[PDB]
């Protein structure tokens, strides 16, 4: 089924959000599983999991209404080096990954594609998920401070 | 995350709506309960349940956003005398809440709040169905009597 | 069965401060799930519901005492802001619910109202179970320091 | 154990009224199978063996006090002759119990028989239970009509 | 169904006898309980809930053949203070009632009750079981002497 | 929570009587073991641990209510050298305890300790058990014959 | 089996012993438990529990000998203000009471109590036992500190 050509360029560039979002959450995991934080390659590996999962979607509406799927091109990461950078950099991906899905949710309102919109609603609210969980480990890190929270991710849950 | 603070506004105003049909649910179904109108205090104890997980989702959903939730006022309550004007009551305040519910999904979306409006028309569609019960009750009661409609209640379903 | 107006008016002043204690508890509950202390929102989610169930039994003999519940008048909430702060409240509301407790217990005595002050008897167990927490949590503060008691708290028992 | 005289007098004198009550139950439930209204002869009865179960305890302490239970004596039933007038018997009976229960629940703690008070006020909470049902199939009748009510009472529940 | 009166009046001379009988049994049953006579109290229960289950039949006979039921009068009790003493009291009010049955079945026979006779002759093959097992109780107590046989008791079968 | 200081001293003097009867119990249940009594150890041993639940309960107590319990002490044990004398002294220990519980029972109303004295009337409650129990094996011992009595005991129930 | 004097006296000796033991133990357990430290409250319970049935096998082994078990007189007990007092308390008793065991090993051995010896020497092996845990969490104290020792008590195991 022919789609809306701007729908389709949204769609490219959230996917693109996406593919950024799983390879920095990825090795985040690993990072963490390589320093014996068990708990925080856990979360993290779910989250990439997630993300996978989101771009599958796209992918396959993106093929549904007759466009082309980009994934050629990667954004930029930043893996940072501890883990308050690390999750700050998470952070920060996923609030960009929001603002951009705004856009497009409004957008697809706009040219009727309401099945689109409704897909990127629930991925929004997936994302939201996110940020309340790294927003809440980063308050964590300063209220209980850092020695406590890394005792805190040795075993898993 | 910070959130909008008219969207977080709105949220408390919703909270409000809620925290009255709690409380007014829960005497009705009791009194029922007292009047030996099994069915009836089944139904609206459970709708009075249905408004404590509303009431949840406002208050999680505002904290989330990082606002305040309200717990601390508390809107007028119609208790009423007998099952018609009880009844009656919490028809009106369903609509008036709805109307409030209205307003609030419209302003998310212009504001771009898209998983707080997802949120609000899942209960819309809640309260649209105690509307849909009430007014049932209701018709029933002018169609077979009120002496019949009591009898009727006094078994559970 | 007409009640003594006197004892109903107790019911009545406890079943308010019931009905702050369920709020309070519950904000106190969410807000610690936000900050990601499961522990805590556990435990005070557990305390609203149980506050609920002590209304709900003052609701049902206030009725069967042919007297009008009210549900209408909201006491004074005192959140705080901090773990500390909001736990020190709750156990300020417990200990003045429990002063209003035992005046009724003993007033009912007097007028031989033995099942409404059973009942109270029993609900005044529950309070003292759930001052014994509060005060036994402020003083693991103190002990093991806050920042060891916040890490405590990050995963359920 | 030698007991208090009077606190066994107050006992042989509770036994009475529930000897009283065992019959005029029996017989009401009864009279109700007779006339094919299952329901009613259902709940009678069993408050019948409610009260067969209250004599039992009251035997059972009189004996351990060392005092004579007194099962010879019978005092004046009211059967009745229809419904609204067998129920309002039952009621009545039941308002005069509780007089004689508060009486004896009061001395009882005078002269420090907690154990026998313990006993009569869990008696007192069944007493109620059972007011609350009568009151409540009056009003029930009051309120549907006596037709009605009577066409609900053949099934049993 | 009209009834015959003087049937009808026959089996209230016996529910008559049967009420004295359920108190008699009952009382010495908690007696024995009392003493530490497991076995006694646990025989003489059952006793006093057959002659409740009679009463019953009885009770529910008269109903149908459209009498009155009378348990406002209640005969002689004979409780006795010592175990021979009690068993004796229970064997002459057993044998008194047996002749009451035969003679209500001889009449009933004469005017063609025949199922109040089939009835009957049910209810005192029951109390010749009873009176077997009194006449046998009596006697061993007279052959292996007081002493032991109150051993023999202190246990249920 | 801090309690009244003569319902702390009560509490412990409770405790002092709970803990002779534990130790004496005990001793008498191993004395029948030894003897060949099974069943008398069966019992005695079951009231030693009764009591142990109690002075658990008086300990807990007590430290809620931020006074120090009280195990230095020991009152005086009365063991005595045959069956008779050791049911003899274990009745007359429990009366003497119930008199003290009587007391302590009426001045935790007076100062509106309602948890305390809910707690001492359970206990009390168990007590008038084993003073029933004892009570009852001594009319045994006399109404059989101590000879039958011993026999009666050299096989569990 | 008549046994040896000093033997007997060795048994009530390692008894009184127990008997302190027991009741340190238990009160250190409910103080742990109101403290919160509920990992504490846990293995002292038990600790306690150990010490009776030590104390069963001492009163049962006195019995057999022909001795009289002395649970009359009671030791000085130490309670302790603050887990290390309380924990360095408890293994002050413990080294004495190994000493003392000790001391009753060798001199059965000397009269050919053989049987008397092999029992207690199983349980200086279950207090060596003890020995072993108190040393081991003293050490853990000193070696995490008291804040982080009194965090890892908090929740069971």
């Amino acid at each position: 089924m022919k789609g809306d050509t701007k729908v389709i360029n949204y769609l490219n560039k959230l996917l693109g959000n996406e593919l950024v979002a799983i390879n920095q959450y990825f090795l985040h995991a690993r990072m963490f599983k390589n320093w014996g934080l068990k708990r925080l390659n856990d979360v993290e590996y779910h989250e990439s999991i997630d993300e996978m999962k989101h771009a599958d979607r796209y992918i396959e509406r993106i093929l549904f209404l007759e466009g082309l799927p980009n994934l050629q091109d990667l954004g930029k990461l930043n893996i940072g080096e501890d883990v308050e950078e690390m999750l700050r950099s998470d952070l920060a991906l996923e609030l960009d990954g929001a603002k951009n899905l705004r856009e497009a949710i409004g957008y697809a309102d706009s040219v009727h594609d309401y099945v689109s919109r409704d897909m990127m609603i629930e991925i929004l609210r997936d994302e939201e998920g996110h940020i309340d969980w790294l927003e809440t480990e980063l308050d964590l890190i300063q209220k209980m401070g850092l020695q406590n929270f890394l005792q805190a991710q040795i075993r898993e849950e």
